[PDB]
């Protein structure tokens, strides 16, 4: 099983290639990591396995979900330390994902009910909904477009949060630059309508992610920084006119940061669009994933370092990805929600528990969070 | 059991609400209905049960699957009559679905080597494939956007095929106006990029289906016409910027044909979207199930007549649909493939056979077609 051949990610000797994808679960009540998160990550940790946390706030303006953890206060750092310690005691490696949602927020999540910040004043359209604190769905509002100085302050929020993660004992951080959140609002030409030095050309659109990555690399070292992007996913109205060109331009910049810094990043992590093959249509099961596969393989080929693929992977697709050389590591989201022992189940080719979307984002510390059963 | 409360569909006294959905199965060798189809439909026919045939060709250029029946030649009419007779001997009602695939074709199904016809010049994208005669998957070619003047000839093909279906003894026809095929290529503004009178406004985009339905109603009467649409489906790149406005525009023109005709159509048949896109994203699924139930209920409330729902129904969901007033009739596809006596099994709550997708579209007159077992 190629998913269980060891992989050397920088200094880390991983025993297998099954990664816990970062997943927002909303159990970090009032943005404080809770004991429940310790139980959850400990259930899923394995010796030599790599875990990535849920998206974690870098500042008071960075959230667009309820009860997501922060790492911008010392109180948050102290609670994160307890979670990191129980994961390390199982021999796992864990990175903290640093997440700013940008325009994907709501007055209810902002200090003093201020407008969310973005590259643009354009709102996400009513194709999309936000989860409100009472469990209902709300409408994204108009964001405020930030200028150059405020951009530098957001970059410093990333830097300070990266330092805090290291203080908490994390092995590194992952920059959430995907899925139409703040960084992707600068990258995507369907969102970034700026005319200043952060808008227009590919170079300009890539400036913000380059500045964020450079700031955290200069603070904690390139080896402790992973980067996540999704050029071909248009979640939250995040389309680009040319996704492969945008992805290659980002890869370009990461390779250049690595040459200048003299060190490789921990990894590039890319989520791919994944089209469900509807079984009830005439041709839904005749589909081909070749074009999207070629896009992913071209990003991997272009990037000088470790590549993590994500988005709809199964045991079989993960095995194929590693066997074909298409990725070094494979991250799993939904199946890891419902299978605390996903690594072992994939090793044994055991049945996998179904997942219940209804409890993905509820607040109970057990129900739908830590009560999915282990192999019996 | 609400699914076994009788239903009056026009002059048809149906004894239960379980409908055989139209399903392409590719047993109609060289486009001529075969004795195997007779056995297959006879197996599934019940006293007072409603059956809809597989999509059936309206012209030599209208197919996109191998060995699908036509009803545009008198030979085809003669073979269909034999099938209709065995279904009627069982006391069932049967409608012939008239099917033109538009741009979802291939040169192998184009006898004069012409490009497939459509509203648009844009081909179906690379992630969709066509079933080839040898079982492999082929690539969809570039279609030709038909001129304004050619539309009336395709409408005429529907009219002549509807007359032929009646000559064969069918109780009615169903217009396949769904799933990204020819009529849906005019409906969906994600496909229809015309600038003439059949493009642009919802009114313009609805003209083609209105003219098709009017032609067949004027040929055989409204009571013998059902109409199938899918305003929200992911199939062959058929998307729309406002499915509800599109669906309501279609319903309002159907209601108007009924008002001016002085008779109601046999029914409106709507595919349930079963939206599962963006499951791998943070927010992609928020409020989508609610939007989907809103869409279907808004259409059924607006349509003045019988409403058939289809797509992903089980025994339980079919009961709930009829119980809540969401549908008058529920059509089943995949479970009817593998359970010839699905009606009886649903009545008794018996175990349901699994289906084998590998033999959905093969040519064997028995294997995977009529050799699924009845209750013992
Ligand atoms: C409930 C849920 C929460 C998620 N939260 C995050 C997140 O906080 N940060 C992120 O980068 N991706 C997030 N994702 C995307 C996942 O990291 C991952 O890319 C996706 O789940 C992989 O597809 P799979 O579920 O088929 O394995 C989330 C996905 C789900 C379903
Ligand atoms: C093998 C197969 C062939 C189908 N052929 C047609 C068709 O020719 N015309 C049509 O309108 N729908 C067709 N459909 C869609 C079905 O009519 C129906 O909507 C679907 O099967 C219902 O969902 P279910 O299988 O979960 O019951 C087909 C579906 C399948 C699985």
């Amino acid at each position: 099983n190629p998913l269980f051949s060891p992989y050397k990610m920088g200094k880390f000797n991983l025993s297998h290639r099954v990664v816990l994808a970062p997943m927002t679960r909303c159990r970090a009540l009032n943005n404080i990591p809770q004991a429940a998160l310790g139980e959850y990550y400990e259930q899923r940790a394995t010796a030599g396995g790599f875990l990535i946390t849920e998206g974690t706030m870098i500042s008071p303006t960075s959230a667009g979900f309820p009860h997501v953890p922060g790492i911008f206060t010392k109180e948050q750092v102290r609670e994160w330390k307890k979670i990191v310690d129980v994961v390390h005691a199982k021999g796992a490696v864990i990175f903290c994902q640093l997440w700013h949602v940008g325009r994907a927020s709501h007055e209810v999540y902002q200090p003093a009910g201020a407008a969310p910040i973005s590259s643009t004043e354009k709102p996400i359209s009513n194709r999309w909904r936000i989860l409100m604190p009472d469990g209902t769905h709300g409408i994204y509002p108009k964001p405020r477009a930030i200028g150059t100085y405020e951009i530098s302050q957001v970059v410093e929020d990333y830097r300070r949060s990266a330092l805090n993660a290291i203080e908490a004992g994390f092995d590194g951080i992952e920059i959430h630059g995907a899925h139409g959140y703040l960084i992707d609002q600068f990258l995507k030409d369907g969102i970034n309508d700026r005319t200043d030095e952060y808008g227009g050309s590919l170079a300009n659109r890539c400036k913000f992610i380059t500045q964020v990555v450079q700031a955290v690399v200069s603070a904690i070292g390139a080896d402790r920084v992973g980067v996540r992007v999704s050029p071909a996913i248009d979640h939250l109205d995040a389309m680009d006119s040319n996704p492969l060109s945008l992805g290659l331009a980002v890869v370009e910049r990461l390779n250049k940061i690595q040459l200048h810094s003299g060190s490789k990043l921990a990894y590039l992590h890319v989520t791919q669009p994944r089209y469900v093959a509807y079984g009830q249509t005439e041709a839904g099961r005749l589909g081909s994933e070749e074009e999207e596969a070629r896009l992913m393989r071209t990003l991997r080929n272009a990037y000088q370092g470790t590549f993590i693929c994500s988005g709809g992977y199964t045991r079989e697709l993960g095995i194929e990805a590693v066997a074909q050389g298409d990725a070094d590591l494979v991250s799993y989201g939904r199946l890891f929600i419902s299978n605390p022992d996903l690594v072992m189940r994939i090793k044994l080719n055991a049945p996998l528990n179904k997942y219940n979307r209804k409890t993905f984002y509820t607040q109970d510390p057990v129900v739908g969070y830590t009560d999915y059963p282990f192999l019996q």
